[PDB]
């Protein structure tokens, strides 16, 4: 019985790493093997180039920074594909999504051009949108000092976001994440039940693909 | 009046590296700004990653060794582009066509997937092909222990150049690379000379787009 392939999504600040980490912590306490994984995963040599570009230690060329997000997610795909055919549903801060919605606001990046590294990855059972206004994401505390972090440039990956959320190929599910942890935290619990009891019924495909 | 972007490609051993090297000697001594470049190109961050795949001492997912080909020619973009534009004519060991020729080799990845990232980088002028049987190239010496240096994976990454020359989007141009190395050296340089006065006359466009 396979394992279901759960993605957060949102905007800075839209409560997806708080939520990831309760996820899997309330599905392990409900007798489910779950795992977290994040990406950018910043421990491999590809994950420091991005993590040293995003801490604006270093500036990477825009064509190759995308490209290097997209190595990024194709190298844990042999683990991901193992772990998922195991048993285990995975529970990710961040996929695909937020690698075209983040390159694909800088001026000149086709959301076509942007997906296609991304095209046959595993294709996600679920993908929540912690949908917040820019508003009230800017009331949680600052920004960050890292690249991005600011109100132009998220105002436009949310832009793209809401273009990606037209493609009815992947099974979207809007999250008010406006609401305390708790609530947020329910509610999305409550629909990753409903998706691993379905993800044992159909086999993983391939995302854009 | 800009440079001229001229590409060598072809399978192993078929003599890209003499006569790049040599063709750009022989533009400068014709009073022709020349300058010579490689992919991949192995001293960025990127690079490295590369050569240690290819010296076999890593092993990298294929999908995110191809992006990484790709992220390699995309940092020097800007480079690449600026000394065009100064009148510069660049001479390049391998570009974009080995990219998608050698990982189209792989089994089950398309060339519409391979040449994806790659699309939108600059679009050579002119793309040298070293013609020669894999069996002349094996006389050269022997095979160096890098990776894809075997007569299986060669025959079929030549399969591939085949399917990328029929894009009559490029100026291809077949050479009889089994001649010696001064007789190829003089094919290429005439062809060279060539394109090298008509880039002056029109702009740089985008490979693949
Ligand atoms: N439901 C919530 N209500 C109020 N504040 C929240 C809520 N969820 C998260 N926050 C807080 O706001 C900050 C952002 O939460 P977090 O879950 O880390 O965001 P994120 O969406 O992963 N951000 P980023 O990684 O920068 O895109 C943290 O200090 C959280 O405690
Ligand atoms: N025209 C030629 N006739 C005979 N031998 C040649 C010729 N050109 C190159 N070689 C020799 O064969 C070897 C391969 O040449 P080289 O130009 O380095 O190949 P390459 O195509 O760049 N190979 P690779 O980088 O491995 O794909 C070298 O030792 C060259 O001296
Ligand atoms: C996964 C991923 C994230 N990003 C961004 C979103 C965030 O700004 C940043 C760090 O992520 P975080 O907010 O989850 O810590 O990287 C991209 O630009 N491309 C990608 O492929
Ligand atoms: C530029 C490039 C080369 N290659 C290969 C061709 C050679 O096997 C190898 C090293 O190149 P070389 O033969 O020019 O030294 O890298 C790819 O697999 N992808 C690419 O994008
Ligand atoms: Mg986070
Ligand atoms: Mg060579
Ligand atoms: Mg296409």
């Amino acid at each position: 019985r396979r394992g279901a392939l759960i993605v957060l999504e949102g905007v800075d600040r839209a409560g997806k790493s708080t939520q990831s980490r309760k996820l899997v912590e309330a599905l392990c306490a409900a007798g489910h093997r779950a795992e977290l994984l994040r990406f950018p995963e910043r421990s491999t040599e590809i994950g420091k180039l991005l993590s040293s570009y995003l801490q604006k230690k270093s500036d990477v060329e825009d064509h190759s920074v995308h490209l290097l997000f997209s190595a990024n997610r194709w190298e844990q795909v042999p683990l991901i594909k193992e772990k998922l055919s195991q048993g285990v549903t995975l529970v990710v801060d961040r996929y695909a999504f937020s690698g075209v919605a983040y390159t694909g606001a800088k001026e000149n990046f086709s959301l076509d051009w942007c997906k296609q590294p991304d095209v046959g990855l595993p294709k996600p059972d679920l993908v929540l949108f912690l949908q917040l206004q820019l508003a009230d994401a800017a009331k949680r505390g600052a920004f960050g000092h890292e690249r991005y972090e600011n109100g132009a440039f998220q105002e436009r990956a949310l832009r793209c976001f809401h273009q990606l959320m037209k493609d009815t190929t992947l099974n979207w599910k809007m999250v008010d994440a406006s609401k305390s942890i708790e609530a947020v935290h329910e509610d999305i619990r409550v629909l990753s039940e409903d998706a691993i009891a379905t993800a044992t019924e159909k086999p993983l495909k391939e995302l854009w693909k």
